[PDB]
């Protein structure tokens, strides 16, 4: 029998740990020779696992690159224009490599060029609270300085724009041992912890959600015009570089000015952690100087996309994609996703080479680009849009499969919970402590709902992943699942050695997952969600999830403009359309579900799956969210403050966020009502899609 | 048998001429009482005709009237402020309505107050080229003159728009006996001719789209945020007004400063036609003072939707709709369409009754606003558009059934062309001299097309009509046609009457159409285009045809280029990849056309009716065209010079015009190459739709 017993049965640890050790010999930078090489390799593979077509598509994106004999690097500077001190200008290298070529020396991507000196200013982790906190609270003025500020919290261009904002000319980026050193481990190679030396390359783009910076809207293809670099989206205007501790040590210590405002400025080092600005009396004479030489340049990137017809809806697609490209070994980020997807790839062609196939078409796509900005996934979403918003089903992202052994972590539409909820009830947990248990037993034991008892947690998608497009532009029911670490005993962010060169095969099976036995769990939760999207006759979406968790955003948002009450007043700012909106929502769905278990008809089933398919499609505004065309979703946005978490009604949060300080109250409770009328809108018509068709 | 044939028989001419009298006895000014008494008439009428549900659709939108009190008038003003001549507050009323009630005087819908005092300038039609004549050829400035301008040649939106950007302080509208008087034929109620006292009422916006000014993008509903006035879409900022030929010649026959250019400047009224600015000597200290006190007000409209729900695919709509709402009586617009709707309505609540059901839902209209912007549909559209754009099929507009006698006009998106074919082949002409032949055969003989022989001639869409929002906004296959006059043999402009007290039913009943055949005819088209819409098994649309325009239009836009062949060797100006793009959809849509013809299988043919729905869709751009974001179709939108006319390749047609002019060649030529790649893309993206699914 060819069920999904027999795909989840197919799947093997020890091939998922042979393709791992396959992917990570060598770094695959995007843009260079041996990322198109892998890329080769990965197509013939697939077309020899059993894929009915295996393309590669290719697009010209900007990317990024220090210059190789222009290195980058920070110094302290005394009076006479003499450097002190200078920064490092390579990590150096985990044992046996050494001698490996092309690794990619710490750079912050994107960065322009500059030799900017000047006086440092102590920023935290540079989120907008902290800025407020430096500005409003101290009065200290970034405007003119060289900022330092401290990995964690947010992501990293969210730091660069609110330092541009503060009037910062420079920002210089550290992973703090508090933040990137768990207490009682070793550092690599003896351990998982950030050694002194290690750094944390990634890019500073702030491109909310437009692909390419050259291209946005459409496809960076052969005949693209292409903006000039002065009118390209998301480039930051001042030059930033990361560095270690050891590094980052150097240039704390001598700081003066003010003291840090309380302890949750203070990191782990030795050191006073005051704000500045510059150094204390004996070295005030003394600067900080960025020397950075980095190079823009459009580069060609290629995604592989792989086709499994389906047998009886080939113009339903369920996509299953993750990145390729890595900023040096990519050890967990992406190989160990990557190596998932391809014994994914193996599994289901073993069964079409016996002779079946999936009810729907499944596409799978390993992209390029992802760490310059989800490039390849927009570019290609960009191609091929018209199809994607027609046909497209799902699209399950798989990008690092494990960031710690603790638990499961999901983070998808309200549509797939019912679907996750029943897949890992089915599927056996690889946790020590429950041998013979499922996997929602220990997840839900692990990670419990906030919100309901004998549930397990699910996240909101945000974004800095490849769904991105999908869901957030196009508004496809999109997922994610891998292994993750324990959340409350753990003061660190990520994990510790996240896009530094320690980030090697080792790594993984010395310290994460010597039996990819969590490995196989997540091939078998992103693949089990694969066969089920396309394979079940009623696609597996649950409307009632959607209906339950908005009237809980609802709630939210209402609390947080009732912290204005006498503005509520004054302005007539009433959420009775939205309530009403999410009560029909709700009216609206239970009956669809009824139909959907009462109704031998094709037709009335594939009317009722077309329902399910297009209601993520429902919450899409053409015309995008304020400032931002490419975050079109209503209900979900990625937060303006951290790309990397997900705000709900972003519209109305965004109009309520910070307005005590606003000068005209009037337009911007006038703006808060906007924005409630929108989401009441949207949220009855996406509704209304749900009621009989005529 | 319930077929075409069945339907088409039912319908009847005299169900016509007692519908059109029933509709035409008081006048019908959208937000009126009258035309709300109308709406519950045809809604519970289409109820007794069987239709399966007739609900009103309300919101509440921006419409302007006159101040009863105060009324509009233009005066000629001596130096001591005493006025000499005033126009007349009402148009004479016809023969036994000189007792109705509630007829709006002539106004200009949407003017500002004001009562501006000036000199005249004479800008003939007040088109893009008659100011630029003006301006670069006489250098006669209109900066704070008041401008008297001829209807005719583009919809007077556009003329005021012009005039503004010409810096106008004022413009008067008149109806020329050039443009409105037919040779050889008696003025109203002795013949169809425009009466000296009679005038043209209308709306001046440039709403590009948006529908109801204050809420662009969402439907005016209960809780709708509005605008401002002040930010409100498309208003014009100078006053407006209209006037008939006997007071136009008395504001002309003063005119002084410079003679006409040339003989297209001159009417046939006797006055010199002279530009001005100004009266001649004798009369050099007299000006001209308007005086306009209308108010726009938020007022309640009404649409009717009625649904016969299908039998096999309810989930797919084919819309037939057209608007209620009139100036005065609507004899002929709107009132000759609404009436052949209504016996289309009858005809398939017939068949209804019998048993028979469409295989697709059919939604019947009645927009209410039209008059005012398109702002019922658009508002509708806009409340609906997730269900439309997922499942409309089709939009068929019945605005005016006659405006002549002569022949057939069809004016609709290629992917319709071989579906009027085929129709008109199969229905009689109710021509003179062609008794026994088919309406193809008449319509072929008197109109033919100018590319190809044996065949007749069918024009883009433009705008200024509810198919609007469908088409351009939404990218829903649309159509319209009517019996029109022999526009070779006149010079007059649409129909004389048209807007005026004077079209009422005894206009179309002595002179238009008094055995209703025209009226039945154009029944039989609209009917049958709906009837094979929403039953043929694949749906009626030839993406061939598509195929072979989209040529001629990308030959028309080279050849626009190529007058600039300097400019387009200096910046590499390029039609390589819209040719290539053209060359892929014409080959596919060949092997897409054999499939549909090679392919028992209801998956496969719904993919395949599918694949046929979305083709039209694929041509919108979410983006929008160039600073009109609700023009999305990138082959199609209504000039910028004049909202009745359809300009195909519209980013690339704006770009290119007037380029000559441009102060910075680089960027104007570099904003042409990004609209070709626009192009390009989206013909290649939209022939990519109609590839093999998987
Ligand atoms: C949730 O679903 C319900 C339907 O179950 C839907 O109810 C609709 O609510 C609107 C209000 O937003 C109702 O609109 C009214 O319609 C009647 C005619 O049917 C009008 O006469 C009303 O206007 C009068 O009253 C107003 C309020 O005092 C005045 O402002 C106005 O000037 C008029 O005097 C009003 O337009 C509508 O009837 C119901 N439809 C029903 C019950 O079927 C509700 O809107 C949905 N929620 C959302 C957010 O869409
Ligand atoms: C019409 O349909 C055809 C397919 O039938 C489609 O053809 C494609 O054209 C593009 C060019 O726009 C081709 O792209 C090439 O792809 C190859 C790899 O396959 C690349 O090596 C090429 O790049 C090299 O050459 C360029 C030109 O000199 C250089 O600029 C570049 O630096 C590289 O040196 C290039 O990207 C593509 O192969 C074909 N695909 C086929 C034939 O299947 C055509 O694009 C369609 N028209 C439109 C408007 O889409
Ligand atoms: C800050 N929060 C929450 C957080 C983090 N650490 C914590 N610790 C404790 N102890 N406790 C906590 N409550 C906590 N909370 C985050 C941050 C990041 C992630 C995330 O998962 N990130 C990666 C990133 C994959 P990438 O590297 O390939 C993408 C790339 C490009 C992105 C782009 O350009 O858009 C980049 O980010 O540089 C992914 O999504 O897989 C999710 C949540
Ligand atoms: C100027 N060209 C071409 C033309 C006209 N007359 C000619 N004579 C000779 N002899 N020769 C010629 N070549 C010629 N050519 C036009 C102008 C208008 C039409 C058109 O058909 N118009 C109505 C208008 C219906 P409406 O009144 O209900 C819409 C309303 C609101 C519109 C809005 O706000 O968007 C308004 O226009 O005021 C319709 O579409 O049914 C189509 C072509
Ligand atoms: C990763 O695995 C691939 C696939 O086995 C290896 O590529 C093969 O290498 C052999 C020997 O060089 C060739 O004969 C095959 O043509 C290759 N197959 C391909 C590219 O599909 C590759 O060597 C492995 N890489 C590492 C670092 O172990
Ligand atoms: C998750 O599993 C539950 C329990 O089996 C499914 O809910 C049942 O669905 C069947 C089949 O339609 C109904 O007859 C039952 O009454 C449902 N039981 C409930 C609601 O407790 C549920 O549909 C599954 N979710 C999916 C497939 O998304
Ligand atoms: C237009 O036709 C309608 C429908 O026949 C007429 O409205 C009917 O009038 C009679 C007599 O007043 C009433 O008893 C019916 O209830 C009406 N039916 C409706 C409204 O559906 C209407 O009088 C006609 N109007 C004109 C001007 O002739
Ligand atoms: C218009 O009528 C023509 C002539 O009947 C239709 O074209 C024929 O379609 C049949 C049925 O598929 C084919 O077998 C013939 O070979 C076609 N003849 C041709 C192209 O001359 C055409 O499809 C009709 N168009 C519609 C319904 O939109
Ligand atoms: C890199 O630096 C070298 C050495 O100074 C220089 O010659 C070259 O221009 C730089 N390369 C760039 C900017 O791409
Ligand atoms: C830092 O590097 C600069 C540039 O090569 C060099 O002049 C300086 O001597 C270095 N300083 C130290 C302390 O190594
Ligand atoms: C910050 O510093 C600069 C002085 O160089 C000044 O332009 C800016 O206004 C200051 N902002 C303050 C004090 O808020
Ligand atoms: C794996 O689990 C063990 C046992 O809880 C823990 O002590 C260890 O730190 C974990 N490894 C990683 C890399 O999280
Ligand atoms: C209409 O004019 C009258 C008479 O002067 C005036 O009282 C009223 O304000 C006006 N109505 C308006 C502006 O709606
Ligand atoms: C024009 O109307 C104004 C306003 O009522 C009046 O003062 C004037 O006498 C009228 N002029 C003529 C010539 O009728
Ligand atoms: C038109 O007239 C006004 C003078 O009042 C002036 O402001 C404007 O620049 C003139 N334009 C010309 C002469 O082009
Ligand atoms: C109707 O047709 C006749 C015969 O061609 C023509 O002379 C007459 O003007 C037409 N009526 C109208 C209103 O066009
Ligand atoms: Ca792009
Ligand atoms: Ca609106
Ligand atoms: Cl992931
Ligand atoms: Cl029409
Ligand atoms: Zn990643
Ligand atoms: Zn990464
Ligand atoms: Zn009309
Ligand atoms: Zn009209």
């Amino acid at each position: 029998k060819h069920n999904m017993k027999a795909f989840l049965d197919e799947l093997k640890a020890e091939n998922i740990k042979k393709f791992l050790y396959n992917f990570t010999q060598i770094p695959h930078l995007a843009g260079t020779e041996q990322n198109f090489q892998l890329a080769k390799q990965i197509q013939s593979q697939w077309k020899e696992f059993g894929l009915d077509s295996v393309e590669l598509a290719h697009y010209d994106v900007l990317l990024s690159y220090p210059n190789k004999t222009h290195p980058n690097y920070i110094s302290i500077i005394n009076e006479d224009g003499n450097e002190i001190f200078n920064t490092s200008l390579f990590e150096p290298p985990p044992p046996g490599y050494e001698n490996v070529s092309d690794i990619v020396p710490p750079f912050s991507a994107f960065s322009p060029q500059g030799m900017p000196e000047g006086d440092l200013v102590y920023v935290n982790y540079a989120r907008t609270e902290d800025f407020f906190k430096l500005e409003r609270d101290m009065k200290i003025n970034c405007s003119g300085k060289i900022v330092i500020a401290r990995y964690g919290k947010v992501f990293r261009g969210n730091k660069v724009k609110n330092a541009q904002l503060a009037g910062a000319k420079g920002v210089i980026l550290y992973s703090d041992p508090a933040d990137y050193f768990a207490p009682g481990v070793k550092s690599y190679p003896d351990g998982w912890n950030l050694p002194g030396g290690g750094v944390q390359r990634g890019n500073i783009l702030n491109l909310n959600g437009a692909g390419d910076p050259l291209t946005p809207g459409y496809p960076a293809n052969e005949y693209a015009y292409r903006r000039g670099i002065a009118e390209a989206v998301g480039l930051p205007s001042i030059p930033v570089h990361p560095i270690g501790y050891y590094d980052a040590q150097k240039l704390l210590e001598k700081m003066g000015g003010s003291a840090p405002p309380d302890s949750s400025w203070r990191g782990s080092l030795k050191v006073p952690y005051n704000v500045g600005p510059g150094f204390t009396g004996n070295f005030s004479t003394q600067k900080v100087k960025m020397h950075i030489h980095s190079t823009n340049e459009v580069t060609r990137i290629y995604n592989v996309i792989g086709t499994l017809r389906g047998a009886v809806e080939p113009d339903r697609y369920v996509i299953l994609g993750g990145h390729r490209d890595s900023w040096v070994f990519g050890g967990i980020d992406p190989q160990s996703g990557a190596a998932v997807v391809h014994e994914i790839v193996r599994s289901f062609g073993t069964l079409k080479k016996e002779g079946w196939r999936p009810r729907r078409t499944i596409l799978f796509a390993s992209w390029d680009a992802e760490e310059f900005g989800l490039l390849g996934s927009t570019e290609w979403a960009e191609e091929n849009s018209r199809l994607l918003q027609e046909r497209g089903v799902a699209y399950i992202n798989a990008d690092s499969s494990i960031e710690g052994n603790y638990t499961l972590r999901v983070d998808c539409t309200p549509l797939m919970y019912s679907l996750v909820h029943n897949l890992t009830k089915e599927l056996k947990s690889p946790d020590e402590g429950f041998e013979g248990k499922s996997l929602y037993e220990s997840w839900t034991k692990k990670s419990p709902s906030p919100e309901f008892s004998g549930m397990p947690r699910i996240s909101k998608l945000g974004s800095g992943n490849d769904f991105e497009v999908f869901f957030q532009r196009l508004g496809i029911a999109s997922g994610r699942a891998r292994y993750t670490k324990n959340w409350e005993t753990n003061k660190f962010s990520g994990y510790p050695l996240y896009h530094s060169v320690y980030e090697t095969y080792e790594l993984v099976e010395k310290f994460y997952d010597p039996m990819f036995k969590y490995h196989l769990t997540v091939a078998q939760v992103r693949g089990g969600m694969v066969f089920e999207l396309a394979n079940s006759i009623v696609l597996p979406f649950d409307c009632r999830d959607y209906a339950v968790v908005l009237r809980k955003y609802a709630d939210k948002i209402y609390s947080i403009s009732m912290k204005h009450p006498q503005e509520m007043k004054t302005y007539s700012v009433s959420f009775d359309s939205l309530f009403s909106a999410v009560k029909n929502f709700t009216e609206i769905a239970s009956k669809f579900s009824e139909r959907l278990q009462d109704f031998s008809n094709p037709i009335v089933l594939r009317m009722m799956n077309d329902q399910l398919m297009f209601l993520e499609r429902a919450f899409i505004d053409p015309l995008g969210l304020p400032d931002r065309p490419f975050y079109r979703h209503v209900i979900y946005a990625p937060s303006s403050h951290n790309k990397y978490a997900g705000e709900s009604f972003p519209g109305i949060y965004d109009a309520l966020f910070d307005i005590e300080s606003k000068v005209d109250p009037s337009k911007a409770w006038g703006e808060v009502k906007r924005q409630i009328y929108v989401a009441a809108f949207t949220v009855q018509a996406a509704a209304e899609t749900l009621s009989e068709v005529a």
